[PDB]
């Protein structure tokens, strides 16, 4: 699983903002544009890959959508909708650059960290 | 495009953290399947990666890198098998040594992982 830690939790937070999702909400649409990434902090997002694929749940402290943030045109490689009452981190592209300018070495563990679940990965 | 290339800052550093290495034409760097820590650039000829089953050859001529991913993910399988075409240079940068990248460039290297991960996803032939 996911995982920020607490340093990028509070970071991340700050660069971003909140967002409120209901349950039963899409926050987005498999094979969409879109170039910001989140963090579940309360609730539970899922994650639907399609065809016949088992869902990912993610809970408090999993991040996803990097994919969108770091490749442009990237297409979401799956829909994300909320299964209960959910808060999370919104952290858009021009945030994230932010970051990278104010702190290089905790968004390059970040990254790193990034790499090791995407090679995981891809039901 | 899709073929990987450093910038001449990532050569130049990448040069002086890791070494260099000289390989002769026909010889492997490494097998498909091995485990593997270090990353490597080609500076001079051309290595392929064979993907195994019936998958089409990469080439990689100067200034393209690969082995990222034995390097940045523990207990890596290589996902291919990496060979000189003809006599060829390469910078071979070891785990340690990109450690030492990143605490001394964390900004260098954030772009270049940045641009790992859109190679990355845009991969696996
Ligand atoms: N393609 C893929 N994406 C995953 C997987 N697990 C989690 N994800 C995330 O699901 C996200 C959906 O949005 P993106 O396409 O932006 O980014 C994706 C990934 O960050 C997986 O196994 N495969
Ligand atoms: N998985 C995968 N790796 C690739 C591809 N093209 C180039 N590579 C590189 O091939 C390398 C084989 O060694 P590694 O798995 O160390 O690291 C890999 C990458 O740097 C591709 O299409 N798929």
């Amino acid at each position: 699983h996911a995982l920020m830690t607490a340093e990028e939790l509070a970071f991340f937070a700050r660069f971003g903002r909140m967002r409120e999702i209901a349950a039963g909400q899409a926050l987005f649409e498999r094979g969409a544009v879109g170039t910001q990434m989140f963090i579940v902090v309360t609730g539970q997002i899922d994650l639907d890959f399609g065809e016949d694929l088992m869902l990912k749940h993610l809970g408090p402290g999993e991040f996803f959508g990097e994919l969108g943030l770091l490749i442009g045109d990237h297409a979401r490689s799956a829909g994300a909708s909320a299964s209960v009452d959910s808060r999370l981190i919104e952290l858009a592209h021009d945030d994230f650059q932010r970051l990278v300018d104010h702190d290089p070495s905790m968004v390059a563990h970040f990254l790193r960290r990034s790499i090791v679940r995407v090679v995981n990965n891809e039901q």
